[PDB]
C-alpha cells in the first residue's frame, strides 16, 4: 500500500477566448488513495455549483483533480479550497490569494 498527501493549489484563470470570464481553480495533485472530498468555499460557505471536476491518474497510485468553476470575485469576498483525505487528520483549507 501507498498513501500520499495531496498538494493543493488555488488560483484564478481567464479563458483567453472569453477574457471577461473568470474561473476559480483548485488543483489537487499527486494523492493516493483516490478517495477524497474537495470543496470550493466562499466566505466559509461551500459553493454548491462547481461546473468542472476533472480526475486523472499518472502512475496507478498517483491521482490529480482539477476542480473549478466560473466566479466573480469582489475585493471583500474570501475564497478557499477545502480538502479532506485519509492523510489529513483535519480538513485542509487553502485560501485563495487574490493576486493569483
Amino acid at each position: 500500500m501507498i498513501q500520499r498527501t495531496p498538494k493543493i493549489q488555488v488560483y484564478s484563470r481567464h479563458p483567453a477566448e472569453n477574457g471577461k470570464s473568470n474561473f476559480l481553480n483548485c488543483y489537487v495533485s499527486g494523492f493516493h488513495p483516490s478517495d477524497i472530498e474537495v470543496d470550493l468555499l466562499k466566505n466559509g460557505e461551500r459553493i454548491e455549483k462547481v461546473e468542472h471536476s476533472d480526475l486523472s491518474f499518472s502512475k496507478n497510485w498517483s491521482f490529480y483533480l482539477l476542480y473549478y468553476t466560473e466566479f466573480t470575485p469582489t475585493e471583500k469576498d474570501e475564497y478557499a479550497c477545502r480538502v479532506n483525505h485519509v492523510t489529513l487528520s483535519q480538513p485542509k483549507i487553502v485560501k485563495w490569494d487574490r493576486d493569483m
